[PDB]
């Protein structure tokens, strides 16, 4: 319940939290504030729980998509970036953390899923989704696999679902229409259908999750996987000669990944607000600060223009920018949690066989717009 001296930070496990701790030091030994960093479980679901009682971390990291609900629940502080600072970050990243005009977080990095392939097995990576089933038929005969990604989190299948048409919330004259949802239109159904078909034709397993797929690929068992910049660290460690490129098209439409902006929001019940502003504005959001977290686990494209300039040389980041470009930037409205819940079940249910695509996506549309 508060700290009055020190900064407690919270950031997901697949993020470079040990590097964040690095930055905490250069900030402590420079000012004298002891910065503790944590990677609790389901922090996105727990931060609001604790922050309600007036506890939790001083700073919480998470993709902007959850920040509108937090802001609504009154758990976040309005940040004070002057006209000068904001100039350092891309204007569209500031739009990501803007809840009703107000700014409720500092954009850290822009994330987008990309197609990671095994250069030795697949020197010529598939360009259409449609050519994957025949590709797996050939590979299955070599003991190998064509593709494997986490089906347990909708974020991973959304690119295919959005490709020929699906969408979360329609953007109208200035706002997102919470009643106009596209989880059950013709394109949403086609996309998921194609995925259900892959499974039914045994070119994929409906149980695959993050662990399983990171293993299949890093061990050299599957020719491809779909993951984020944060996944490159464990791959470099395996040494697998991989490539990061544009996701496959579907029905000729590029895959459309939901774009996330890693962000640092200040707890509303924190007494160290000025510290958080200082830590984030002058230490983290520097070239050195971000570079300290990127060395641990890649952030992907960063909000900081000065550091992104040094990062866009990397083809993995070039590929990240191209997929983000072809995808839509996520909404931050409180409804995004209802959306993700509903769509998670639909995809999970549809994949196992518990519901038909039609039944799944229909139930989601109903739950979401209820
Ligand atoms: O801010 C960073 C995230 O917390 C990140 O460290 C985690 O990993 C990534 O993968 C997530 C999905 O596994 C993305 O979550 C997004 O989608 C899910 C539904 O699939 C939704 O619940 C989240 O609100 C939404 O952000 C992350 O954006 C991405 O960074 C994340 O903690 C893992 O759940």
């Amino acid at each position: 319940a508060i700290e009055e001296g020190k900064l407690v930070i919270w950031i997901n496990g697949d993020k470079g939290y040990n590097g964040l701790a690095e930055v905490g030091k250069k900030f402590e030994k420079d000012t004298g504030i002891k910065v503790t960093v944590e990677h609790p479980d389901k922090l996105e679901e727990k931060f609001p729980q604790v922050a309600a009682t007036g506890d939790g971390p001083d700073i919480i990291f998470w993709a902007h998509d959850r920040f509108g609900g937090y802001a609504q629940s009154g758990l976040l502080a309005e940040i004070t970036p002057d006209k000068a600072f904001q100039d350092k970050l891309y204007p569209f990243t500031w739009d990501a953390v803007r809840y009703n005009g107000k700014l409720i977080a500092y954009p850290i990095a822009v994330e987008a899923l990309s197609l990671i392939y095994n250069k030795d097995l697949l020197p010529n990576p598939p360009k259409t989704w449609e050519e994957i089933p025949a590709l797996d038929k050939e590979l299955k005969a070599k003991g190998k696999s064509a593709l494997m990604f986490n089906l347990q989190e909708p974020y991973f299948t959304w690119p295919l679902i959005a490709a020929d048409g699906g969408y979360a919330f329609k953007y109208e004259n200035g706002k997102y229409d919470i009643k106009d949802v596209g989880v059950d239109n013709a394109g949403a159904k086609a996309g998921l259908t194609f995925l259900v078909d892959l499974i039914k034709n045994k070119h994929m397993n409906a149980d695959t999750d993050y662990s399983i797929a990171e293993a299949a690929f890093n061990k050299g068992e599957t020719a491809m996987t779909i993951n984020g910049p944060w996944a490159w660290s464990n791959i470099d460690t395996s040494k697998v000669n991989y490539g990061v490129t544009v996701l496959p098209t579907f029905k000729g439409q590029p895959s459309k990944p939901f774009v996330g902006v890693l962000s640092a929001g200040i707890n509303a019940a924190s007494p160290n607000k000025e510290l958080a502003k200082e830590f984030l504005e002058n230490y983290l959001l520097t070239d050195e600060g971000l570079e300290a977290v990127n060395k641990d686990k890649p952030l992907g494209a960063v909000a900081l223009k000065s550091y992104e300039e040094e990062l866009a040389k990397d083809p993995r980041i070039a590929a990240t920018m191209e997929n983000a470009q072809k995808g839509e930037i996520m909404p931050n409205i409180p409804q995004m949690s209802a959306f993700w819940y509903a769509v998670r079940t639909a995809v999970i249910n549809a994949a196992s066989g518990r519901q038909t695509v039609d039944e799944a996506l229909k139930d989601a549309q109903t739950r979401i717009t209820k």
